[PDB]
């Protein structure tokens, strides 16, 4: 087997050992593997996959293959691959093009190696995406391949936004399942995953004590909520910035002071609008928004000396790293850990005190400086992915008449019943015991003993 | 010359008025609506039948509605939740209120009827504000002619919303309703953080028991169960959680709780054999939060650790099988809303018996029964939604619509997200919080207006 | 029986019901009652007791009586008595003079009614004190009564400091046991007691939401640590002030921002030294120091409008309430809750917004606005009190030759072995199971299987 | 041409120097001593044998000693605790250091001997800095003539202090010592908050296991056990605590933990039958924190839940009976310092066997073995104490005292509280904290100087 490209194939044995452990940590995913094995519901599926090539993604890949699928894989981020994971996958005869520390050029080349097989477009018919880069390349650069593709299953908030834009503009060519908005994804992965992995990544990069220091978390969505808890539970004094007053209300009630980097919250683009007194006290800033330029150049100028800057949103443009490349000198401490010296561009004193520490060059810090979410959390997200792949593959959108296609061209979530069945396997993994409603109780609250237990409007 | 009320002690009005003035300073969203709408008088002509816990916080709600032009007739939705100084202050303001702490069930029904009738005949009501649905059902069953002229119902709580949706499904709901519970600044504020504040509050006032180091079992992990578990865990309790919803159970696990069932393998076959006696024999405190029926049953009550505390914070007392305890065991009142229930028999007890349980508020909602319910700054969000919902339905004038137009608007709906955000903004400012304004580039990048709404309707927060 | 003065004797039955419950919450105290009942170790003891007349003190009193002692009792604070507990004690034929809401003159009168029986000095031979007021009165006004007193058992930090002042000055006339510095007192009562009862008292007095609001705790000793946790666990944003750098270091590591009411921590006595910006954002200030004037007039002037002010140290002079009585207008909301209108002295407007809320008129707020520490915590403190009374009464200091007295005139703590045996009964009250060292393990760390398990230097 | 060292890879020096420069900015108390004492050179002539984890933080301590005038010869006190980039950077500065991560036991002993001997003969040492007491014991057993000229020992950790006090009461201690562990800015900072930071850190790096919602058992609740329990509980673990000390057990209860024993009724009867198999069958993670012997024994290891993680954060690996596991079960290395112990037999194993335990750092102290130990800003307190203790004993010059004067000073003592406070003040300033200054009236009221010390020596904090 040579249809791959990884950092070091000799890491495969190590990756396989960690894959075996991860399988024991992912009961929902492994449960699907045993349930659907004899049926082979993905036989004939040829899946283009683009998501962080971690140990956890390895278990997802092998679940899809075990259910009958062929795949070609790459990572959706230059720093998120675990090289032992990519090596174990390649060693198993699965095409994977991913390594930790890709250049942007290599990142694009890796996506192209999955799209093309032996010089020609692969006969792909399914897409699994995290962020939407692969989805967009197919629409812009390989639209004829989408004629053969039955659906897209998208993992993350940013990718869902990009799908809804295409649907709104009439440019989405195949239906999609919003995997992010399963409760066992968004309210598990996005929140608790970042709770586990944000302080993890900061410790590995800097080994900084967090207790007693000042943090500013930009955003209080699902990622912002879990990120704030990751820091608060270590004893940081956390302040939260938000543009959504409802999310700000939650931050207040959760015990956080709500502040803005700009005086009265108004960014007029001038340095005068920066709350310099506030930013001059911040030891750590974390962006979690999925928005653009939420930690801008004037904020970076005003930050306390030696503050840590990192981003756990999907794309690095949450921080204006371009400004820092243009104006300030970068000192690599170690991979994915740079000191940014604010004294000049073309040199720095080795003992300069006026620097910031930037983690993963602004790319998602939990995957860049650690290993991302733990297996038992990703088990939920990826059990949803497998169910979403099965759902859209069985629909065979590409084989339907143009009339029927119009009725099925949508961006939908999985039924709540499947959301609940994933959650049950997760609960059992903890040794939890769910109570069974009696017939009288089920009738009293108007549900079936089997579920679903909540109306679709329920927010949990 | 005003006598159109019944409260426990009108001499408590000055005290209640002092606490209302304090509460106003704790409720900026509600007092913001007062200042914003006072000149416009959007409720001029509204005549509101109100049934919700007659607390200091409800007093501020009542006076906001009146300040916006409404007349009201008020009762409590629970026999133990009234604060007598609040009821007295409202009555002293010239507002008909029929409520006191410690009503009997017969007095409870009488109070509701005193709001429905004025001088022995139906009041010219045209709006309903309800918490739980008792008033709503009485009107549908007994006063359908009054509903003809009523423009809407604004319902506060999860249980009431469920009852409204049953009526709408059956075709028996007579007037449209706003689901006030499912505003985010209600459900994810009141239901969760309010119980966080007030559950351990009520337990302390009733028993003064140390909570740290003891074992608790919370039945349910929806919004009330989430807030209740935190109220106990933050005090240092070792908290276990029961759930029938595996999604909510998954959240309990991730939040750091052990998820257990009172029944072996979670199967309640009705027999004492199915009870996990070893588990229940260790529990010092059980709290029901489900809005369901009989989730702390007779067999669980028999198996509970001696001297365990039993309480409910769901809306209705049938979450616990108190009827079994009245039939079989001897009740000794420690003090109002605190009873020792001696499992040694129905007739008499030894004053030094050790085989008893402690029941709070006779199974009624414990935060309002043994304390004062949610604090003003939390109820600010819920009651700002109530005022916006009254304005919304009153302006629509459903009762005046022709039959064909009524049919298109007979629904149970929530307020628009923009209003939810505007309530939240006033709450955030009340804490001194500063929200950031999106730049035009940022607003375009995430596809929202600089003014909001900032999230799609599918967003769960 | 008429040798008492309580607010309402008809509250006795209610207090008895709560005493029966408290007995079930105090296993260390009830274990001493049963272990020593037959031996009657306090036969002949006549104890002058001065400590908050709560339900928990009732169980302590009846324990002392059950072991053979006679007592004459009063409260050490004008607001700390629970009237149902006072009535239940009086109904049992025990002399007690205490009610909630005493004046200062009635307070001084109550202590005198324990000192004197039928107009003559009681023939007391033991003292139990909390704060040292009774101890000082006996030394200053009734020195001849101390000739027959065998010892003093002092409950709290402030009282112990006063005993140590008398000892170093040669004015102490009888030996004393420092009950406070048992670990099952100081590191249980002082810390976790205030954790339980500080937020309890604030809720009862004001029903204010605490989550999301700003607090300032003055002091970070045992009371300050417990108070800060009582607030932080409710979601308050808590800042801590301290003069001790070591205690301030613990506050930082515990996740609190450490601040001073004064610029650079320097109180020059002028309003210019007040950090007006800091204090203008504080919603709640709590004094925990046992020191004087730690919340002074200039701080009270700069506090945010409608801030809550309270003290949980032993004496009210931690707050300059005298300044507030002289210059501002007091409005009583209800007992132990006053609005202090900073608009001036001669009349307030009922709708004025510029006021502070003072709890318990500056007296210890947990006992003033709630019920103090819960029974299962006071179990530890009062088991120590009983052991201390037994210890000094057996020594019989008053009957010894002068050369032998000077040998035993000291302020002692109980031996660590008894400290541990108190803690064991507390642990068993929770259902906890300690492990028994094997002989090999005991030899390995140089202790007895029975304990003591730590050297006297150990700080826990 | 400097060759008097042995490290894993000297080309890691530049990386180590970059991390030392960062660490200096995180250690203000240590860098304050460097600035305060540089001109005075109070350790001029001092020759320090150092044996403590060769981390970045120890690097800053070493260079502070040298900056104050000392020469050192250094080794690590554990086979897995060295950071190779730190050792390289120290060796590149011309400082004799013998340490690498992953030493064998034989290489461990050799490294200590390379510090003791220079060019084959005893070095002219006159001070000792130790963590655990291995170096101290080797000198007493094997190099008594060197101790004649040594002025003192400054011992870092609880286990080492116990060994010093044993020798003192036996009359075998040859030079005085300072107990550095029992400074408050050490024991109640390093031992507690250091393990809070670094225990979950090491567990994540080794296994990447989710901790939230899983079951842990912490053996011990002293300073290390307290910090370790918080490390897991703050992550959402359901933590149970074992203790032999009822006072420490009381604190665990009040801190919100269930206190349990691995043995039924806490009594080891010498058989598997006294093991609480039901309890241990539910534990996902066990951590030993005691400084005792065999507190996680063979029968406990046999009863642990399948796939449980086993680690030790006390100083020595004999807290866990790893010898039993080596003799009876098959070890599969996952990666360095992470082994699956297959309980199916000693010979081999099926790669998909489910009946295994995961052992971290082979039972060696896990925060340093699987991560980097305590963070710089915590070690700042410990190592500022170490510098002050070295100064204090070196200035005393015990070795030069006549016999009758030595007898008056042969002791194991702590630093004065005033110095403990001055270390804390620098730590507090590092956070931006502002301590308040007592007024003269306030200082008089509580009977202290405005400069401190602020507490009596009896105070426990
Ligand atoms: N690294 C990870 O493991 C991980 C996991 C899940 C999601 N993500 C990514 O993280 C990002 C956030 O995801 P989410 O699910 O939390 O989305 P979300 O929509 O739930 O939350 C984003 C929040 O940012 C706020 N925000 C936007 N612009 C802001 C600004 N200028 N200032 C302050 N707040 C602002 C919004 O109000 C919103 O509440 C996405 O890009 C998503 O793909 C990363
Ligand atoms: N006292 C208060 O101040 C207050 C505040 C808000 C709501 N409430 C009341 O509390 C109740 C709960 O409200 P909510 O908003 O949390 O509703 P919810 O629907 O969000 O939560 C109820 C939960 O109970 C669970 N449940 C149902 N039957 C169960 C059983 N047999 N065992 C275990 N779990 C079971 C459900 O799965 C659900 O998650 C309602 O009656 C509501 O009106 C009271
Ligand atoms: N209300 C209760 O239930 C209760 C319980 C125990 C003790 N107490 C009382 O509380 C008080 C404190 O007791 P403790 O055991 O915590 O004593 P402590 O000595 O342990 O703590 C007092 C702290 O206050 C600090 N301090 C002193 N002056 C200060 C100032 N001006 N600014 C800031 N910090 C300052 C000291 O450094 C010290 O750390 C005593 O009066 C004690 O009797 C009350
Ligand atoms: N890894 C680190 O970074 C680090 C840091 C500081 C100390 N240490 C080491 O950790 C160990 C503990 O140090 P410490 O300061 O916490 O000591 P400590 O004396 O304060 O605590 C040890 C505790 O273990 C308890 N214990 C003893 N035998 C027990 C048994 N069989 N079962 C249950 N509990 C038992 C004791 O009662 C005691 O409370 C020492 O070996 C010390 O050198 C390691
Ligand atoms: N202090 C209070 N005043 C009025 N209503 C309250 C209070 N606390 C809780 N509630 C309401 O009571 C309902 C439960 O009956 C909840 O939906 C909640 O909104
Ligand atoms: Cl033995
Ligand atoms: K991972
Ligand atoms: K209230
Ligand atoms: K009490
Ligand atoms: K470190
Ligand atoms: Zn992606
Ligand atoms: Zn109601
Ligand atoms: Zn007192
Ligand atoms: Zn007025
Ligand atoms: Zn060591
Ligand atoms: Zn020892």
């Amino acid at each position: 087997f040579t249809d791959y490209k990884v950092a070091d194939i000799t890491l495969a044995a190590w990756g396989r050992r960690e894959l075996i452990i991860a399988e024991s940590e992912m009961p929902a995913l492994m449960g699907l593997r045993r349930k659907y094995a004899g049926q082979q519901p993905l036989k004939g599926a040829k899946i283009l996959g683009c998501i962080h090539m971690t140990i956890q993604t390895g278990v997802l890949i092998e679940t899809l293959v075990a259910l009958g699928a062929e795949v070609r894989w790459s990572s959706c981020n230059i720093f998120s691959t675990q090289d032992q994971a990519a090596a174990a996958i390649a060693a198993a005869g699965i095409p994977v093009f991913a390594w930790k520390g890709e250049t942007e050029e290599e990142y694009e080349w890796c996506i192209e190696q999955t799209i093309l097989k032996d010089g020609q477009p692969w006969d792909a018919n399914m897409v699994l995406d995290d962020g939407g880069d692969l989805t967009e390349i197919l629409h812009k650069k390989y639209p004829q391949m989408l004629e053969r593709i039955h659906g897209i299953t998208e993992e993350t908030t940013t990718g869902v936004h990009r799908l809804l834009d295409m649907l709104k503009n009439g440019t989405l060519k195949v239906p999609a399942i919003n995997v992010n908005d399963s409760v066992t994804k968004s309210k598990n992965d996005n929140k608790y995953g970042c709770r586990h992995s944000l302080n993890d990544a900061i410790k590995r990069g800097t080994d900084h004590l967090l207790s007693g220091k000042q943090a500013l978390v930009i955003g209080y969505g699902d990622v912002g909520k879990g990120s704030s808890q990751s820091l608060r539970q270590e004893g940081m004094i956390v302040k939260v910035a938000e543009v959504d007053p409802i999310c700000a209300m939650q931050a207040c009630m959760d015990g956080f002071e709500v502040v803005s980097p700009y005086k009265n919250g108004i960014n007029d683009g001038t340095e005068a609008s920066i709350d310099a007194a506030l930013l001059g006290k911040i030891d750590l800033i974390v962006t979690t928004t999925g928005n653009v330029n939420v930690c801008d150049a004037n904020m970076l100028k005003a930050l306390k000396k030696r503050a840590v800057v990192c981003n756990i949103g999907h794309f690095d443009n949450e921080i204006d790293t371009a400004f820092m490349r243009k104006n300030w000198a970068w000192e690599e401490v170690k991979p994915q850990v740079h000191k940014i010296h604010r004294t000049g561009k073309d040199g720095f004193d080795a003992h300069n005190d006026d620097y910031l520490i930037l983690l993963a060059e602004g790319r998602l810090v939990n995957l860049g400086n650690a290993t991302g979410h733990p297996s038992r959390i990703m088990d939920g997200s990826f059990a949803n992915q497998v169910l979403a792949q099965i759902h859209l593959f069985e629909q065979k959108y590409a084989d339907l008449p143009a009339a029927e296609k119009a009725k099925r061209l949508s961006v939908e979530v999985l039924p709540k019943k499947l959301d609940e069945e994933v959650a049950l396997e997760m609960v059992k993994g903890f040794g939890g015991v769910v109570t069974q409603l009696t017939p009288k109780q089920a009738e009293y609250i108007g549900v079936s003993v089997e579920g679903p237990f909540k109306p679709d409007t329920y927010r949990y």
